[PDB]
């Protein structure tokens, strides 16, 4: 890499990966469109097993972006409107808390508070209707916030019904395979277990569990090079090909709510760039305003995702206008703000 990326990315990353007791990351930062990638440490601590380009990281909540795109795709195609109620893709949810509660409002966290994580005992599809007919909003739809596995993995399941296809099947065919991700995956294959990453909880190996809506929510694995090239075609989503998927990566960056400096897409959030980085808790409901229409994707903006699973944290950012990213995968779940701090560290640096 230009001694530049080189410098400033190994500063930041070695005191992380020292003061968080990392034990192995990858980070690829993205530098007028051309990826530089840097790895450090242990995919596998028990047999020696270093982190590699091709190292798998669960991606945890950074799948959400995955989601967002795919939903975004999906509204291109004109197989879906984020403005038609839960209800015309679940007729069995007939629950009278229901009504008035769209699409958007499950993408984007606004239906009124549903909760954060589906039940470890909703498994089958009879459960989980059950969990959401019995659900009780504290909130009317579109007044307020709250980060939800249960909203934005719902939309990720309804926005794939009229596709005929599978969640992981969609995402294969419509994401995955048209922009060359061809080592993320939503199930790890046998084939590629070599690659794949222990996470770390408490000195423990640990992968991610199964539940409900996991694909949709939390449960991609992705590679650093791929992650990379998820970077960049986010960036620039007009080099993109296949016509829905562009479309549907500049509605994931559209601007639909406002709380405070920040605003929702669909699994992306977004901030005005130049962003303070002190602008960048367990349950935190927060009013949101509607962007009323919303507003297309800025290319002035810090688009960012934090991502954790039991054993793993990741963090992706970028600025579309000025052709710059990053990707930090690490396989222990460090606090999220020192992922904030090292990332603009970089960017800022390199900006």
């Amino acid at each position: 890499a230009p001694q530049q990326i080189n410098d400033i990315v190994h500063r930041t990353i070695t005191p992380l990966i020292e003061q968080q007791k990392i034990p192995g990351m990858a980070v690829a930062v993205i530098y007028q469109g051309k990826p530089y990638y840097f790895t450090w440490g242990y995919a596998d601590i028990a047999k020696k097993q270093p982190v590699t380009q091709q190292t798998l990281f669960e991606l945890g909540s950074v799948s959400k972006t995955f989601t967002g795109v795919l939903g975004g795709d999906a509204i291109a195609r004109g197989e879906i409107k984020l403005s038609d109620p839960t209800t015309k893709y679940w007729p069995e949810l007939t629950a009278k808390q229901w009504n008035g509660i769209t699409l958007l409002h499950l993408a984007t966290y606004t239906a009124g508070g549903l909760p954060l994580q589906v039940p470890d005992e909703v498994k089958s599809s009879s459960d989980l209707l059950r969990f959401y007919q019995n659900w009780q909003p504290a909130w009317a739809p579109g007044t307020q916030r709250l980060y939800a596995n249960s909203s934005i993995g719902l939309f990720g399941a309804l926005a794939v019904k009229p596709s005929g296809l599978s969640f992981e099947q969609a995402m294969q065919t419509r994401v995955f395979q048209p922009l060359k991700l061809n080592h993320t995956w939503i199930n790890v294959p046998p084939a590629e277990e070599k690659n794949y990453a222990w996470g770390y909880r408490e000195g423990k190996a640990v992968h991610v569990s199964p539940g409900a809506l996991d694909a949709e929510a939390y449960g991609v694995k992705s590679t650093i090079e791929d992650m990379a090239r998820w970077v960049q075609s986010n960036l620039k989503p007009l080099d993109i090909n296949e016509k829905t998927l562009q479309q549907g990566i500049q509605l994931a960056q559209s601007r639909y709510w406002q709380t405070g400096d920040m605003y929702q897409g669909l699994g992306w959030e977004m901030l005005d760039w130049p962003v303070n980085p002190d602008s960048i808790i367990a349950l935190a409901a927060r009013p949101v305003k509607a962007i009323t229409p919303p507003t297309p994707a800025v290319r002035a903006s810090w688009v960012h995702k934090t991502g954790a699973t039991g054993g793993f944290g990741s963090y992706v950012a970028f600025i579309p206008e000025k052709e710059l990213g990053i990707v930090m995968l690490a396989n222990k779940n460090y606090p999220n703000p020192a992922r904030v701090d090292a990332a603009w560290q970089i960017l800022n640096a390199l900006q």
